[PDB]
């Protein structure tokens, strides 16, 4: 499974969003062919979707 580092924090205020802080390493559960889409991941015991541009694939 791909991992990615958060370049910026995401508050993830909407239901289904995955919040994270800058520097967190997110486990990617689903990605698309664009890093401008919302991808699916998990970190900190939460699961959800987030803007893929906020992360850098390891
Ligand atoms: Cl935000
Ligand atoms: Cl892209
Ligand atoms: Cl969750």
């Amino acid at each position: 499974s791909p991992k990615a580092v958060a370049l910026y924090s995401f508050a993830g205020e909407e239901s289904g969003d995955l919040p994270f802080r800058k520097g967190d390493v997110i486990t990617i559960l689903k990605k698309s062919d664009s890093q401008n889409d919302w991808w699916t991941g998990r970190v900190n015991g939460r699961e959800g979707i987030f803007p893929a541009n906020y992360v850098e694939l390891v």
